[PDB]
């Protein structure tokens, strides 16, 4: 199934590691032009060696002012993957103002700002496009010590819906993907305990956590014209965790 | 994106018309071996002329005993699309025992029976597979005169979930697709009035009804290993109707 | 908080045992006039001794023709609790035509028929009313061996929604309550194993199953004018099971 | 139905106007002791005249530091209603950093902080309690120019779920209410146009917007032991808007 992603310009946030990195790798492989945005220079340096031709942008996306300046003259961008996020885990009764603020600045505010920059561009050019927001299984199911992170992802699901409503007339589709634990730096920080992960694994009908490739495939399908009547959705990549 | 559907054996119900017909057409074009099951012989005759080498099975899927007999020695089936359904529309206070019975027999009990036949075969062979159930935007939003139809589709969503739970350990994924109005015989029976369709259209961010191709694309993605951590889901093909 | 249920005429199905029995008991204590409908005569005999002045109607609600005949001259009914149901548990691959048919006949088609009888009466009289459908935590989460039962309850949720839509203009509200395990004959048939119940209990934030009183309280709130802008809803009585 | 709210100490945020004000009025009428928290002194002055004995606290709840200082020695609080919110409406492509920040500080961060203060108190005293979060119909359905406000409410729904999970062991229930337009200063700012409200009204089965009394009744029921197995829920007070 040809997705018709070849030659199109794609911006990926949180491109340094895990899902964002895999997404840049897949897009570069299929002949897309990629803008790779991430917080840590070393991650972008190695990525550009692996994927020659991608345009690295090193910026902290929790910084509205710095984001605007860095994504300033990004150029035409046809397709957008909002993947950058932080998981700042604290028991509810220990949540701090600082962890709340940081989480919403990165996981949600930056989704607004980057998507605005991309959408404005598409509309000015009079051309259709697509946005995928990387949410989570946790966007619709609570997990201990994830009050902030779950709230950002629940917010992100709804944000996705409003964006879909308002951008649909401009032929811009906006979807979310919702993965279970993916063993990456985030995933194997706290799910690295074989029995903390055990209780969750028992709740997953397919009996396993998600690979980066599972998430990337879902993102690519949602970016493509193959999903041309899908907008405002939350596509689960969690092995049936939501079902039971 | 290669879906790896070439050579696999696929059974599609309600193959005679609309979405099921389009699904047969797409699968045959990609090199799958198809078992086309539908109620009306003429539909199947023409489809075999269009798609030489498909195996037609003419049966009324509302008939448990006749389905068992017809789908008896169907052979190895790796993939299953449960698409046959009836939309018997009556105001709630006019709902009849007959309309209820027929609707549940075709729209749900046949999903069980045909899925058992295929699943039992997969388990005997010890091989993975996938099932797609064609649901509806109505599975989750009520529409006047659709009390029975809405209930079958709401049931079918939850059926998809239990099937996902129980078949997951056998590496069989089970997903639903949930289209808005598709202008087919069913779609353009009652949504043929330009203002009955107008109120719904105003609720769709993408400002249009779904084409058969939109639904087939989602089906083919959910059948393929590209959607390998998606099970128990309800993938909307409704232009954003659920979102707003 | 006065619910203004004194003097109103209430019909309750499955009144013989568990939740329906408790509902009759509570309503009779508050001064409602109750029509108690249930399958087994002995259950109704004892309940009328406990609750003198209730009107017993012994009928099998799975029988459309017999229900029509029994609920024929029931008289003015202002409020309706659809509680009768069967839990026929079979592994998915063991589901039978008979179990499916029985389950849908009692759990759903009877909800339609009894609701039509009451609603038609309300509309003829030109007076407002309310209907409560007793659903399940299973309406929205799959449980092994509950493919049929889960599907009836998933259907019943969506039925509640269409009924709410169509009856709203007649000032008739229609809501569902969705309890977790309630230790009654149904609840303590299969959840009687202390470790089968253990895995579910660990998923309930309140760390316990529901008492009959919990469910009756939610029913009575949804019947009263206190819930006057609530219709089409699914009120969980599951200790937080859906939330996590 | 006695709710057993008499004599218990209840804190209500956004008590100055609309739903929060009605809630203080109802609680004061039933004999509860009320802490009334709101931004504008004049609103609290008049409230205390209407409801002698309530403890006014004038504070901007978007200010973490000022909140901590003001709700410092509040005293024992048994029950909590988080109602303060701002609706800062902007088209998606016009959303500003300032409107995002303000909305999340008030609508969500303050819910965290106030609920922490109350919960810590309950736990220190070893006593059960209840929290109700005033969300919205918009928490699960997108509305034009409400991207920020819808995202706060979607976040609030999820927050409610995590809080329910973590506080359930401490016998603290946490629920949300989700009203449609209530004609208050917020409601009749933008829904004051008789045809902007017309499209929404047509989508409401009960054919009307919510009164303050509808919301207050739902809050009281969720605060009471009558809803003793309900936690992590989102109780709609939107006349069936979600159903169709
Ligand atoms: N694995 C899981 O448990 C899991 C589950 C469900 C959903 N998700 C979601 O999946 C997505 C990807 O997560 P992952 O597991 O791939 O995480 P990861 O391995 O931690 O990758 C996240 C990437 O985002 C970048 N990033 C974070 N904050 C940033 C900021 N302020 N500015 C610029 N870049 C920033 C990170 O950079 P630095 O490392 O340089 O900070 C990193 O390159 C997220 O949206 C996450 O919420 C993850
Ligand atoms: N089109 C829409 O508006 C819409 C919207 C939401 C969901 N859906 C769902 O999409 C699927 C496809 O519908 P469609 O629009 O393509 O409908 P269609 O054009 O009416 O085609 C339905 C096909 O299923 C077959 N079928 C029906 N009952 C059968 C039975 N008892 N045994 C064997 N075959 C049977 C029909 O055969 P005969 O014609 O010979 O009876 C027909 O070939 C269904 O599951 C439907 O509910 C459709
Ligand atoms: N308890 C749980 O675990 C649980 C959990 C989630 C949801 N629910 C739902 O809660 C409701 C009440 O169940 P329960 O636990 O109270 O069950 P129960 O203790 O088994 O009582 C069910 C009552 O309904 C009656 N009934 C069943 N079929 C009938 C028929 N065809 N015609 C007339 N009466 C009939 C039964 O009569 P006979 O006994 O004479 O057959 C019995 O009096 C149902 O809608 C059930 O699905 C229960
Ligand atoms: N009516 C609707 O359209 C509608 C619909 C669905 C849900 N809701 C929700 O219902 C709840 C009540 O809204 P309403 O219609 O009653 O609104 P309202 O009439 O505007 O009342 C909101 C109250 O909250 C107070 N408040 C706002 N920000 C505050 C802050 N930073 N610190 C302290 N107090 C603050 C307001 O004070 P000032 O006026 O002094 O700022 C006011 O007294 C909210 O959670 C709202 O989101 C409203």
């Amino acid at each position: 199934m040809e997705l018709f992603l070849a030659g199109r310009r794609v911006l990926v946030t949180g491109a340094g590691k895990g899902i964002g990195r895999g997404t840049v790798q897949a897009l570069h492989a299929t002949g897309a032009r990629v803008v790779a945005v991430s917080r840590t220079q070393a991650d972008l340096d190695s990525l550009v060696r692996e994927c020659p031709g991608i345009e690295p942008v090193c910026v902290d996306l929790g910084d509205w002012e710095a984001t605007e300046r860095a994504l300033g003259s990004v150029g035409p961008v046809d397709l957008l993957v909002n993947n950058a996020a932080v998981a700042l885990l604290q028991p509810f009764l220990e949540v701090t103002k600082e962890a709340f603020d940081r989480s919403f600045e990165v996981n949600l505010r930056a989704v607004i700002q980057v998507s605005q920059i991309v959408a404005r561009g598409l509309i000015a050019r009079g051309v259709p496009g697509a946005i995928v927001n990387v949410s989570s299984q946790c966007s619709q199911r609570a997990v201990t010590n994830h009050s902030v992170y779950c709230s950002t992802k629940g917010a992100l699901d709804m944000l996705t819906k409003v964006m879909a409503l308002e951008l649909g007339p401009h032929k811009i589709r906006v979807n979310a993907v919702n993965p279970t634990v993916v063993m990456t730096s985030m995933g194997q920080a706290t799910w690295s305990d074989p029995h903390k992960a055990k209780t969750m694994l028992n709740r997953i009908p397919l009996g396993k956590f998600a690979e980066v490739e599972h998430v990337v495939n879902a993102i690519l399908f949602l970016l493509s014209d193959r999903s041309g009547m899908t907008t405002g959705s939350t596509l689960p990549v969690e092995g049936g965790f939501w079902a039971c």
